[PDB]
């Protein structure tokens, strides 16, 4: 319990969770037949995969993979 | 063409990936009006959603800001 959200610091993180955070609400309109609604989430969605990469390419070679 | 994955490392990251790229499908037939479609797409935003948080404040421990 605690709706304050943290402020979008120079982070991956702290934007691929603003990201996600978004697409969550464009879900009603995009299933309500909204095509602003669907381009919102699937402009977010990839972006997101985006973050999700340059953490990836990062965490691997950080971890053992 | 990048629809080769890496093998996923044991981390949330990697599960992450998993998540949003599908999500990227689950537009389309949650854009048709499919009921299961649309908690799929949720399911899976609140769940990509949690894996952020956990590596934000973890994050948040590593790195000051």
């Amino acid at each position: 319990m605690g709706h304050h959200h943290h402020h979008h610091s120079h982070s991956k993180y702290a934007e691929l969770l603003a990201i996600i955070e978004e697409l969550g609400k464009e879900i009603r309109p995009t299933y309500a037949g909204s095509k602003s609604a669907m381009e919102r989430l699937k402009r977010g969605i990839i972006h997101a995969r985006g973050l999700v990469r340059e953490c990836l390419a990062e965490t691997e070679r950080n971890a053992r993979s």
